[PDB]
């Protein structure tokens, strides 16, 4: 299959591209790394390219200055690159491509982006009251815990929402933590 990758946001994808060359394999050296936004089947991207023995990074301005070939000595057989300071946007599907008549081979990279929660607002709307933890930006299956002994709260000490009628909010994922306060008067 396609290599599940997972990692964290504003950091960089290590993507590994090794190869080794036949005999037969005399033709120039080409290598072209695509990329396959939220993995439309119509449509890839060129984000790096290998030829004349020349790099390129020429295209997909989103990704200027924010990708490289690990390797010092790509010809060597080593095609692997470094994808740096990671968002949401470059979730997708990452194709290795070399191509040195009349071998060829081909890797696929399937690409993913968490984001650490974090940016929540503490909120508050014998009134019919709501306290509110708001994240975001995050991502599920977000937990929240609630502090100050409030005993009719006491078992919405884990939902994001106190439907209050008649000092924490901690925010967990498995990849960040996040703290906020808030403030009620009656």
């Amino acid at each position: 299959p396609e290599q599940r990758i997972e990692k964290a946001k504003g950091e960089t994808a290590y993507l590994p591209c090794k190869f080794t060359l036949s005999p037969e394999d005399q033709g120039p050296l080409d290598i072209e790394w695509l990329i396959s936004p939220s993995d439309n089947q119509i449509v890839d991207q060129v984000i790096i390219l290998y030829s004349g023995d020349k790099i390129y990074d020429n295209y997909y301005p989103d990704l200027k200055g924010r990708v490289h070939f690990t390797s010092n000595d790509v010809k060597s057989g080593d095609a692997s690159i470094n994808v740096t300071n990671l968002q949401l946007s470059d979730i997708g599907t990452y194709q290795c491509k070399v191509k040195k008549a009349p071998g060829v081979a081909n890797k696929k990279f399937l690409l993913t982006v968490l984001v650490k929660p974090s940016g929540t607002r503490c909120f508050v709307d014998g009134n019919d009251f709501k306290l509110k933890c708001e994240p975001k930006e995050g991502s599920l299956p977000l937990q929240f815990e609630w502090q100050k002994m409030p005993t009719p709260w006491l078992a919405e000490m884990t939902s994001p929402v106190i439907s209050v009628k008649n000092y924490s909010c901690t925010v967990q994922n498995r990849v960040g933590s996040d703290q906020c306060m808030l403030r009620l008067d009656v």
